[PDB]
């Protein structure tokens, strides 16, 4: 499996599932951005989901400081490849990372052509 | 104001949506059961969703006494008629109704071939 | 039949539900943007959900031309007012509208503190 | 972590998530049934979700033959423990296992007090 700008202890993991085929959503492009000082989105990390529909190694604990992050999932390209016309241009998830709460962030997203559900699982101690 | 096997203030409404087509789920069979004194499921009401994906008139305030109800949605027939072999046999929703007085219940379900989401909206009579 | 910054045949409706309370999400701020010629997001319409968790009258058929729209839902304010610190900053829905003629769009979103599901219902004008 | 009536190659895995707390749903009771010849549900396996919100070792490949299965999740007890009043009595998932399709079944369910989403991921070659 590929990675990102941080194959180490994994503070941020992305998982994408397909609700039409009941499978991992493979080779979906994912871009991560950090909100900058000027209220702009700064490229942060990116990759393509693996065979298991996951993306790890996006970052390291050292680099993943408190701030606002955006995860963008290119859902439109995914459906087009399957020959299904989708509604959304992409799926976006925007959240604050706080040092206070748990330390590992899993963003899981379930895709259908006209709908998506996204959830966050935030946990401590490795897993 | 009650009636008795029709539709009061419309105490029980079912709404079904299709996440693949981005439309109401039309002509979906719905069966409702009530838990009997003997712990068995007794037939309570049935119908099919309309062109708007809604099912009203299942019951009346008078007939819809306190109890445990099961709303069964025939999702399998729905997908097969579209040419898709789905994962689930049906979607079932089981809940206690009216145990603190009469309420109006909306059961909304979003359908995908390998996934479904169901939510309830409960309100306190009067308009 | 069109108008121009009001509500046609009601081409754009937003509905927000609360999965924690089993009720409409009331007084939720919604902002809509349209992608400008210069690739920037231009303010298009705004409002707050009603007691039924709906927002109508954002636009008219005449004003709602072909384009890429972004519906931003202020979920964070909603949860904080309930005493809950949620995960997301907001929920955003991005879609191309009317690129094959005028359509009516319903954007329905179900909210949980760490999760949300969004679906679109698209219909072909006339009643 | 506990198991069931089959800690071996894992043909059926259950995962439960909490949408209010953004965590694994721990110590949730799960009962699995197989539809018998008389149209009755036969106890098949059971357990409690682990710290990661998962249940493995429910069965073995030898025992998991084609047929209709029901997974019942005691969601009501889970919310009561948290001091939250829930809508549903439990969450039920009913599906056919077919030797034809993929061989590993993951049933993932996301819980809120008034809503749940369930999806199936069906895959081949181990993971």
């Amino acid at each position: 499996g590929p990675t990102g700008t941080g194959e180490s202890k994994c503070p941020l993991m992305v998982k994408v599932l397909d609700a039409v085929r009941g499978s991992p959503a493979i080779n979906v492009a994912v871009h991560v951005f950090r909100k900058a000082a000027d209220d702009t989105w700064e490229p942060f990390a990116s990759g393509k989901t693996s065979e298991s529909g996951e993306l790890h190694g996006l970052t390291t604990e050292e680099e993943f400081v408190e701030g606002i992050y955006k995860v963008e999932i290119d859902t439109k390209s995914y459906w087009k490849a399957l020959g299904i016309s989708p509604f959304h241009e992409h799926a976006e998830v925007v959240f604050t990372a706080n040092d206070s709460g748990p330390r590992r962030y899993t963003i899981a997203t379930l895709l259908s052509p006209y709908s998506y559900s996204t959830t966050a699982v935030v946990t401590n101690p490795k897993e």
